[PDB]
């Protein structure tokens, strides 16, 4: 089954009862100066939950599209690392604005992955908050899932809050379990952070309300967001244990391989490149431009950090832009706006590669000769500084060349040599 | 090696190399209107690290009391469940005040435990941050210590800060092997958390300053601030897993098992009780009473716990008063104060389990009715919150009935419960 389809599965399942089909919103907030990006479906939908904003409608299901590159949602760095980590993902979501609560919630659930899409209950795993009896009474006695296949856990992964006043309540997850050829363990294990048991479908319940003096009540009208990774379930639903060995990033794949000369199609820079397209081209599609400063400098890093990478592969001439093409062809009938936007979206990437391009080469020199003279296993802060400040180096950029020689890089002495700059500017 | 026997030895051996030996500052922190009680050695020498008190030594040692039991880390759940944690234990530490730095900070810790105390270096373990270069330099070319017992761990672990604006740096730790007969792995690895390699002694540098708006620049004086658990060195040197095993602690619990009528000197609440009592009286030595707020809301929380596990046991009759003597006796030529007190501690003491048997036994019995008819495994909010507004049963007291018969509590229905009472005044 396609991505596509399940995509349009997903949605056509929440429309069928009663949810309405609402479009993505930007990467780019609107209505939140505080937030780099659109990091999760709810987040369009924030002034509803709250009451500040009424709509024509108590329930919705959106694909939204999401990117974590900052804040504690911050998975850049395991991408290229995990089997299950992108930058620029979607978010199938459904959301109840004080409509139903826990037992439907759970029940949508369990009947779309189950019955809708077929996957074995005894290859998924649930957990719950540890003090929700309410979510493990439905699961265990109503649902009636296999106990054994089922985690108690704490409130540290299972409540959340949507800040320090405001919304706030438990939380149950689904977890597909890709078995033993997979190294990790299940939900609370020591070993839950591997790539085993990965967390597909993520439900948050909003069920109290803190306010500004800390006092909790109970929410009038209790309410529902879900989200859960299409590429995820893609590879569940493909026989695949690695997102990038999905349909959507085998074009993808395919063109940078080529780029690069390679044959070898699971290399993990080939991967980082293919995921750092999606964001770096829906993020300039969404209007986003490089920059040194707030959002366009997290665009600039990606952008940066995939040249990078070819240069690891060794492709000599500009390409990131060159993959635009395969991801609007792939893309393109579930968002127009990126084909629509094509032409200045690869117009931008290759002026940015270009402009990095000046200095790139020359840095990797540098880096080279570091990593070849250096005694430990810390690249110094005089150096990072000086691939910061003379060859445009963002300082992850260089500690992600590091991490691939087991080394690391002085943060600290690079922000001490960013305070003397500053006084000498 | 006796306890006392250690502790006057790491202080000797300081004093020889030139730092004023200095007593202990009180449980109850001077300068320091935020933190519940002393946690470190640190606490009372913050402001001779900040700069803001001028001290006549620059290198210092003391045995310091502290208490973790609220506010960031609080080790009162793992009392009873580790080999390792206390609610009240000693803390040796060495200081620098802008004197010697990495290189003596390590030699000292490195000549101390295995040229005075004469630990096997192959049952040590060291970790390092993993961007502190000097550091790993120092303990690998300079000391030439065994490069495969040795990790690089990240900041999370091994980078300190005082608070959000001032000194900061990187922190080295010595770690104690107890062998393949305790469960866990070294820092760094998964199962890290076990009781094997237990952290004996943690060496912080103030290296850099960070201001304000979040600049790093290199502290004029970087000073050190050492840390080493005096119960978990004294049971590496008594052939022992578990600090309750070590001398002052087979008094204590085997004082404890004579009020409970039992030979089974492995009973964990035995282990609880003897813990308490430690907290528990040093805190009314040092002048907190019992209440319902603050300071004195955690020493009734900690003092009613212990009464508690004493219902557990069966013990008839007012009993953890009786428990100061033997401290004393233990403790007392190092803490005088808790000679001179004795009385008026015993006094204290008991009158808070006389005012708390008032209502102990018949919350006891509602809890126990509870847990024979509960559906599901939480106690409700109404129930956690009837023993603690009628019966006087603080809400961690209740829970830690409760994880006893593998339950849990609902929290936020508690604070609902809270909610709705002030709504009613
Ligand atoms: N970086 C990512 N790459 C790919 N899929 C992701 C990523 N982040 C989240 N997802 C998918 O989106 C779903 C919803 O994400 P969300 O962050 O709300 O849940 P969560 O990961 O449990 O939250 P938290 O980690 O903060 O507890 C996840 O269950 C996962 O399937
Ligand atoms: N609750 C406790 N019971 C017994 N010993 C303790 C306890 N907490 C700390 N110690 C001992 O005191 C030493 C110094 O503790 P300190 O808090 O400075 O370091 P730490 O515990 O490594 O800090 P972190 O909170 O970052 O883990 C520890 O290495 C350990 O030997």
């Amino acid at each position: 089954m396609t991505s596509a389809e399940i995509r349009a599965a997903f949605l056509e399942f929440f429309r069928q009862r009663g949810h309405a089909v609402r479009p993505s919103s930007s990467l780019v907030p609107g209505n939140d100066p505080t937030l780099l990006f659109t990091n999760a479906g709810m987040v369009q939908f924030k002034d509803v939950f709250l009451g500040r904003e009424k709509v024509d409608f108590n329930r919705a299901a959106t694909s939204q599209r999401c990117v974590r590159a900052g804040g504690k949602h911050n998975d850049l760095e395991n991408v290229g690392y995990t089997a299950r980590h992108h930058t620029f993902f979607e978010m199938l979501g459904n959301f109840s604005f004080g409509d139903y609560f826990k037992r439907d919630a759970i029940n949508f659930a369990w009947d779309f992955l189950t019955k809708e899409m077929g996957i074995p209950p005894a290859k998924l795993w649930v957990t719950v908050f540890d003090e929700d009896s309410e979510a493990e009474a439905i699961w265990l006695e109503e649902v009636k899932i296999d106990p054994t296949r089922f985690s108690r856990i704490g409130a540290k992964d299972n409540f959340w809050a949507m800040g320090d006043v405001g919304p706030c309540g438990p939380c149950t997850e689904i977890f597909y379990d890709h078995g033993e050829h997979v190294a990790g363990g299940p939900p609370g294990s020591p070993d839950e952070d591997g790539d085993r048991y990965i967390e597909i479908w993520n439900l948050v319940f909003m069920q109290y309300e803190r306010d500004k003096d800390g006092n909790l009540t109970p929410l009038p009208a209790p309410s529902v967001d879900t989200g859960m990774g299409l590429e995820r379930i893609a590879a569940v639903m493909q026989g695949v244990h690695s997102n990038y060995e999905i349909d959507i990033f085998q074009n993808l794949v395919k063109t940078a391989a080529a780029l690069a000369g390679t044959t070898d199609l699971s290399n993990s820079s080939l991967r980082v490149i293919a995921d750092h397209i999606r964001s770096c081209a829906f993020l300039v599609a969404d209007g986003v431009l490089p920059s040194n400063e707030g959002r366009g400098y997290v665009l600039r890093r990606i952008v940066r950090r995939a040249i990078r990478h070819g240069y690891r592969l060794g492709i000599q001439d500009t390409f990131f832009y060159k993959l635009v093409a395969p991801l609007a062809a792939e893309m393109g009938a579930a968002y127009p706006e990126l084909v629509k936007a094509q032409e200045q979206v690869e117009r931008v990437l290759k002026k940015e590669e270009e402009r990095f391009a000046e200095t790139l080469g020359q840095g990797m020199k540098i880096l080279e000769n570091c990593v070849a003279k250096l005694d430990g296993h810390v690249i110094p802060g005089d150096v990072v500084f000086l691939l910061y400040d003379t060859y445009g180096f963002p300082v992850d950029l260089t500690a992600d060349f590091a991490r691939e020689h087991n080394l690391s890089v002085d943060h600290a002495g690079f922000e001490v040599e960013m305070s003397a700059q500053r006084d000498r500017a």
